[PDB]
C-alpha cells in the first residue's frame, strides 16, 4: 500500500545489497555512486593522476534497475561551500562527476543535503547541472525538520543549548530550503527529502512545510520506540505525522542500523503498512477527487461556450446539489401557495439554463413531494443540450414544460414567472456571469417573484503553495504575454498547500436586484491576519450560495456541503511569491470589471508589500458575455 | 489483428444498430448524427421555425460508446459550395450545426466528402469549426481513388467516357485534396478515409497518395469478387493494395449492402482478417523499429555530449555491426602480418571513442581467429563510460588493453598506431564530426598505418510527406525562431512517405587524409528526375561506410545491410513544400560548413523553384566540436 525505499551508507556488493532490501519489502534503495569515503583530487599532483577505476561498472545492474530501483547520493566529503578554496574547487569538480554518473545511469532520483546556512555554491553548481544535457531525473534535497545544532545533547559545559524560544529560529531549516530553490528558481527537478528527528519541534515549524515539495519523509530507526511485544513503533506525535504525510503520497526511507536487533528489518516497514491500512478511508469527495490533486483547469464558461455531454453528464452525477435545489423548490411552493389554493393555483416556473434538464426533473419532484400544479419553461441556449430536453419533453415530460431554445436576455416570455431556477454558478459564484443572465431574464419575473439561487457570496483566502505556483509557472504558451498564466484564475483541487489566513467574503449578489442602476462591478479590499512566516503564492476561491431560505450550497472549507463534489476551488495566481512575517496582514484588492463585451477580474497585493494589479483591462483573461 | 469498422447510412435503432455491428467483429460504426433525409431551413419562414428535437438524444448511448464506437457523417444533403446563395448559406449553418454535435458528443472521428474539385467553402466552414473551442476530434475526408465521373458506365449515347491516357487527370481526386488541406494549412486533425474502386487507377495515381495521411480504407461491398465456395474475395490487385494498406495500419471500412446474401456479413471482415494474417512477418529490423515510425528524434552528438549507459547499450545490442568490424580488423591483420611474421610482430590497434568497449573486445576476438598478436589502447572521452572500460580491463582484459581517458585530438600518444579503429558515424556519415576526430588522430598513425573505417559516404533523397511535415512543423517551441524546426536534420523512422527519386552520393570522407590543408567544408549539386507530380517536403539523408576493403556496412535502402538496426535515416526539412511536375528535376544544393567552434550543414532548393537557403551560419543546427 505505501511506497518505501532504503537508506544505506555502506554497500559492498551492489547485487547482493539489492536482494536483500527487495526481500524485506522496500521498492527502491538510496545508496552512493562513488564510495563515501573514496576522496578525489582534480587540480594537485600527483593525487590527481590516480590509476584504477574511479567506482563501480554500471554493467552491474541492468538499465531497467538503475532507472526504478536505485536512488543516488552525494558524497559526504563533497562540501561546495566551503571556505578553503581547494576544497571547494575539488568539491565542485567532484559534485558535477557524480552528478554526469548519476544522469549517465539514468537514476529516477539523487540525494543532495541541506544540512547548513549557507548552500550557494551547491546550489549554482546543480543549477548548471539542470541547465545541461538532458535529464528527467529528481534532486532530492534531503533536509532535517530540526538542525544538528538544535538537537544536540546538552553534554558540552562551556557550551548550553538554546533554552530560549526561537520562534523564527526553530524554522531555520526551511529557510535553508527556501533559499536554495529560490536560487535554483524553482525548478521542478528540486523536491524536499524531509528528514525526520527524534524530538519534533513545535507545530508552526511542521506547518512551515505545508504547500511544499515533499517527495521523500526519512525515518531514522532511532526514533522508533518498542512496545510490550519487543517491536518498532512511533510515538502518538510522530502518529500524526505519518498520518499527514500519507495524505501527501511521498515515500518514506528507513535510514540507519537495526537498533531492534531481535526482530527483522521489515519490522520498521510492517509499522507504517500497519499504519497506512489504519487510516480514516477517503470519503464520496476524496474517492472520486482522487488524480485531480493540484491539477490546474480552465474556468468553465457557459455562457460563451457550449458545454459537451459529458460535461452535463458528470453535474448530473451530484444527487447532493438536485436534492437541495428540489427541497428549495419545495419550500418555496408551499410559501407561495396555501393548502386552501392548492388546485386553484398553478406556479409558473422557468429552468433558466436547462442544460440536459437535471432541474426540470427536481422541479417536478419537488412539486410531487409539495402536493403543488407548476408550470415550466426550460431556457436553454446551447442548442446541443436542447436536443435532450426535447427528446425527454416528447417520451416523458410532455405539455407542462414548455422548451424553449434561446438566450434569457433575449427571450420575449410569453408569461411572468412565479419562479425562476438557475445553475449559472461557478467555482468564484459570479464567474459565470450568473449576474447579468438574470439582470436580464428579470423582467419576466413577476412583481413578487423568486429567484431560486436568491442570492449568492463568494471567499477568499491567501495560501501558500510552492507546488501550486511552480505549476502555474509552467502553463507559459507561445504566442502570447510571458506572464499571461499568472493573471488568470484556475479550477483546481487544492491538495499541497497551506492556507494562511481564514476566508472573507469578496462579492455578493442578490436576485431579484432592485437597487437602481444594476451595477455589477466591485471593488473589495480584505485584510488578512497572518499568524505564521510564509510564502504568499496566491489566493484560495470559494463561495456559497443561498437558495431559498434556510437551503444552502456551499464549498467554502468550513460551511462545506457534505457529499457534494460539483464545484472544486477557484485559484488566483501572484505573479512574483511575496514574504510575510508573523504577525503581518495580507491586505488583497480584488475588482469585478466589465464592459459590453466581457468580463474579467482584477487583483492586487498592497500589504505587507504591493504586487503588480494582475489582468488590467482583462488583458490575460475575460468572461464572454 | 485488423481494426475494422462498419459504415452505414440508415440507423433506425442506435442502439440496435451497434449489437448487431459488434457480433459481426466490428470495432466501430460510422453513422449519420442527423437523418441523412432531414434537410434543415436556417433562414426563411415558415420551415426554419420547424418544431421538435432536431436529432436522437445523446443519452441513448453512454459516453464512453460516442468516444470510442461511433464515427460521425456529414449529412448528404449539406453542399457548402453550392452555385445557389441559399442552399450555400443553409449548409454553412448545417454543416457548423453537425460538427457542434459531433464534438457535443465527443465522437474521436467524423467523416466529411470530397466528391468535387471545388471545397473551398467548406474548408472555410471547417477551419473555423477547428478554431473554436477545444476538441480532439479527428476529421477524415472521405475522397475516391477514381473520381465518380471516371468510373461512371460508358451507357450515355451523346456523352461517352474519356478513352484517352490524361496522366494529370486521372490523378485529379489527389488534387482535391491537396487543395483542401492547403487551404486548411495542413491540420493535424484533418485526415483521409481513402475510398478504394471497383476499377483501381494506374499505379501512378495510387502512388500519388504515398506519404499522404491514410487514417481510414472505406472497402465497398461491390469491389469483392466470389469464389468457388460462394463467399467473398478481392482481386489480386487489390491484394496488393491491402497489403501495402496493412502496412500504412489503416482502419478499414466496410459500406454497402451484403451483396453475398447467402452468406453473413463477418465474412467480408474475415477476409480482411486471412489477408492480415497471411503477410511476410516483421524481420529483425521491422520488429525492433515497430514504434518509432515517424518519430522526429535529434541526431546524437557524442562528441558534444556524453552519451548515457542506456545509449551505449542500444548500440552494443547490434550483433551484425560488431560482427563487421571483427571482420574488417580480422582481414587488415592477415594483410599486415605475414604468416612468418605471426609472433614477432604485434600489431598496435587504437581503439577512438571506445564506449563501454564492443570494439576492443570485436579486437581481441578478430585476432583469435586471425591468430595474431595485438597492442590495444582504448582513447576515450567519456568519463562515464572510461568507468565501465576500467573495470572490464581490471576484471577481463588486463594490460594488453591500456585505457586512455582523453580527447584523440589532444592525446600524445606514446606509440604510433598500425591500425586505428573507430565508431564515430551518425545517420549521415559525418554528422558526429567523424572527419575531425580522425584529422587530429592522424598524427600518431603510422606512415602506413590503416584506419577502419577508411572511408565513408552520404546520400541524400527526395521525398514527400505532408504527414513528415506536419511533424516537423510541431516542433516549434518557445524563446526560438519560429521556423528553426525547419532548418535542423532529425533521426526518424522514415515511414509514411514517398521517396521521389533514387538516392545520389552527396559527401565523402577518406582516413587517413592526404590531401594538403585537410578541408572538410563541403559544398555538392544534387539533380534528382522526378517521374511524378507530388509535393517535396525535405530530404533523406543515408550513407554507406568501408571498414577494410570489401568489409562494409550501409543504411541506404538499395544496398543496406541486412538485420543491422543502429542506425536510423536522417531527414533535412524544407520551411515551405515545393510542387513537382512530372518530368522536372528536383535540384538541391549541400553544404558542409565549420568553423574553430562548431561545423553545420546548409542547404537549399533551386529546382524546380529556388528555397531560402536553410540553416545559414548554423543559426538554428550546429554539432559542437
Ligand atoms: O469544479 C468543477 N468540478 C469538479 C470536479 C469533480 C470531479 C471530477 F472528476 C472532475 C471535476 C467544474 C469543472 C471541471 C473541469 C474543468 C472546469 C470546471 C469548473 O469550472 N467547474 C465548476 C462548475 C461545476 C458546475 N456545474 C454546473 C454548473 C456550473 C458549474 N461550474
Ligand atoms: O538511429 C539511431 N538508432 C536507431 C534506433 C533503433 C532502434 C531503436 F529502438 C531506437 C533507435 C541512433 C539514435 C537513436 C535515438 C536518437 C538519436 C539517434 C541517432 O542519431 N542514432 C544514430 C547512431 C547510432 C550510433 N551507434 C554508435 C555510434 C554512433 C551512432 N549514431
Ligand atoms: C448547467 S450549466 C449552465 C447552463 O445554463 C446555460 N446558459 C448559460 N447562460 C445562458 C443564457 N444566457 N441563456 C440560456 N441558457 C444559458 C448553459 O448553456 C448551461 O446549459
Ligand atoms: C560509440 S559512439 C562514439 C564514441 O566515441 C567517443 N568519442 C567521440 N569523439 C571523441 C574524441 N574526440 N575523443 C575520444 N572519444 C571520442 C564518444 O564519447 C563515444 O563513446
Amino acid at each position: 500500500r505505501v511506497s518505501s525505499g532504503r537508506d544505506l551508507n555502506c554497500v559492498p556488493e551492489i547485487a547482493d545489497t539489492l536482494g536483500a532490501v527487495a526481500k524485506q519489502g522496500f521498492d527502491f534503495l538510496c545508496m552512493p555512486v562513488f564510495h563515501p569515503r573514496f576522496k578525489r583530487e582534480f587540480i594537485q599532483e600527483p593525487a590527481k593522476n590516480r590509476p584504477g577505476p574511479q567506482t563501480r561498472s554500471d554493467l552491474l545492474l541492468s538499465g531497467r534497475d538503475w532507472n526504478t530501483l536505485i536512488v543516488g547520493k552525494l558524497s559526504p566529503w563533497i562540501r561546495p561551500d566551503s571556505k578553503v578554496e581547494k576544497i571547494r574547487r575539488n568539491s565542485e569538480a567532484a559534485m558535477l562527476q557524480e552528478l554526469n554518473f548519476g544522469a549517465y545511469l539514468g537514476l529516477p532520483a539523487f540525494l543532495l543535503p541541506l544540512n547548513q546556512e549557507d548552500n550557494t555554491n551547491l546550489a549554482r553548481v546543480l543549477t548548471n547541472h539542470i541547465h545541461t544535457g538532458h535529464h528527467s531525473s529528481m534532486f532530492w534535497m534531503r533536509v532535517p525538520l530540526v538542525a544538528p545544532e538544535d538537537l544536540r545533547d546538552d553534554i558540552i559545559e562551556n557550551a548550553p543549548t538554546t533554552h530560549t524560544e526561537e520562534y523564527s529560529g526553530e524554522e531555520k531549516t526551511w529557510m535553508w530550503w527556501h533559499n536554495f530553490r529560490t536560487l535554483c528558481d524553482y525548478s521542478k527537478r528540486i523536491a524536499v527529502a524531509l528528514e525526520i528527528g527524534a524530538d519534533l519541534p513545535s507545530n508552526h515549524v511542521i506547518d512551515r512545510w505545508l504547500g511544499e515539495p515533499i517527495k521523500a519523509a526519512i525515518l531514522p530507526t532511532s526514533i522508533f520506540l518498542t512496545n510490550k511485544k519487543g517491536f518498532p513503533v512511533l510515538s502518538k506525535m510522530h502518529q500524526r505525522l505519518i498520518f499527514r504525510l500519507l495524505k501527501l503520497e511521498v515515500q518514506f526511507i528507513i535510514t540507519g542500523t537495526n537498533h531492534h536487533s531481535e526482530k527483522e528489518f521489515c519490522s520498521y516497514l510492517q509499522y507504517l503498512e500497519y499504519l497506512s491500512q489504519n487510516r480514516p478511508p477517503p470519503n464520496a469527495y476524496e474517492l472520486f477527487a482522487k488524480g485531480y490533486e493540484d491539477y490546474l483547469q480552465s474556468p468553465l464558461q457557459p455562457l460563451m461556450d457550449n458545454l459537451e455531454s459529458q460535461t452535463y453528464e458528470v453535474f448530473e452525477k451530484d444527487p447532493i446539489k438536485y436534492s437541495q435545489y428540489q427541497q428549495a423548490i419545495y419550500k418555496c411552493l408551499l410559501d407561495r401557495v396555501p393548502e386552501e389554493e392548492k388546485d386553484t393555483n398553478v406556479q409558473v416556473l422557468m429552468v433558466l439554463g436547462a442544460g440536459r434538464g437535471p432541474l426540470v426533473n427536481a422541479s417536478l419532484r419537488a412539486a410531487k413531494q409539495a402536493d403543488r400544479r407548476i408550470k415550466l419553461y426550460a431556457v436553454e441556449k446551447n442548442p446541443n443540450a436542447v436536443v435532450t430536453l426535447e427528446n425527454w419533453q416528447f417520451e416523458e415530460w410532455g405539455s407542462q414544460v414548455t422548451v424553449v431554445s434561446s438566450d434569457m436576455r433575449e427571450w420575449v416570455a410569453p408569461e411572468k414567472a412565479d419562479i425562476i431556477v438557475s445553475e449559472l454558478l461557478g467555482s468564484f459564484a459570479d464567474n459565470e456571469l450568473s449576474p447579468e443572465c438574470l439582470d436580464g431574464a428579470q423582467h419576466f419575473l413577476k412583481d413578487d417573484g423568486v429567484s431560486i439561487p436568491g442570492e449568492y457570496t463568494s471567499f477568499l483566502a491567501p495560501i501558500s503553495s510552492s507546488k501550486l505556483y511552480n505549476e502555474v509557472r509552467a502553463c507559459r504558451e507561445k504566442d502570447r504575454d510571458p506572464e499571461a498564466q499568472f493573471e488568470m484564475p484556475y479550477v483546481v483541487r487544492l491538495h499541497n498547500f497551506h492556507q494562511l489566513s481564514a476566508p472573507q467574503p469578496c462579492f455578493t449578489f442578490s436576485h431579484p436586484n432592485r437597487d437602481p442602476m444594476i451595477d455589477n462591478n466591485r471593488y473589495c479590499t480584505l485584510e488578512f491576519p497572518v499568524e505564521v512566516n510564509t510564502v504568499l503564492h496566491g489566493f484560495a476561491g470559494y463561495f456559497e450560495t443561498v437558495l431559498y431560505q434556510d437551503i444552502t450550497l456551499s464549498i467554502r472549507p468550513e460551511t462545506h456541503s457534505p457529499g457534494m463534489f460539483s464545484w472544486f476551488p477557484i485559484l488566483f495566481p501572484i505573479k512574483q511569491p511575496i514574504t510575510v512575517r508573523e504577525g503581518q496582514t495580507i491586505c488583497v484588492r480584488f475588482w469585478r470589471c466589465s464592459n459590453s463585451k466581457k468580463v474579467w477580474y482584477e487583483w492586487a497585493v498592497t500589504a505587507p508589500v504591493c504586487s503588480a494589479i494582475h489582468n488590467p483591462t482583462g488583458r490575460s483573461y475575460t468572461i464572454g458575455l
